[PDB]
DNA sequence: CAAACATGAAGGGTCC
DNA sequence: GGGACCCTTCATGTTT
């Protein structure tokens, strides 16, 4: 009822955080909308994709600031950036 | 064959 | 709303 909490429409559990209901709903539906650009593994949250990318940034340190895609060469990252703008 | 242990994935808290 | 990191539980694998 408070602005800090939401009720899940599927399971009626209370969830904390104004924007944090969608990440809970995806745990029901299985939606994994974040994909590692290197190994294509998918994740339910940007949260855990960012941590997963640590596996790759040792060899691919050039990171997109919009989506976190990792690249071995800066000219690869620059070509990626065309996709955003 | 079970119990302990390591590791990490999953999910929800919590604070900018 | 988003990013970021924390905290706890639990699943899986490995060691003892
Ligand atoms: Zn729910
Ligand atoms: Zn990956
Ligand atoms: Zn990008």
């Amino acid at each position: 009822l408070g602005s800090a909490f939401q009720k899940c429409p599927i399971c009626e559990k209370v969830i904390q955080g104004a924007g944090k209901l969608p990440r809970h709903i995806r745990t029901h539906t299985g939606e994994k909308p974040y994909e590692c650009n290197i190994c294509k593994v998918r994740f339910t949250r940007q949260d855990k994709l960012k941590v997963h990318m640590r596996k790759h940034t040792g060899e691919k340190p050039y990171l997109c600031q919009q989506c976190g895609a990792a690249f071995a060469h800066n000219y690869d990252l620059k070509n990626h950036m065309r996709v955003h703008t």
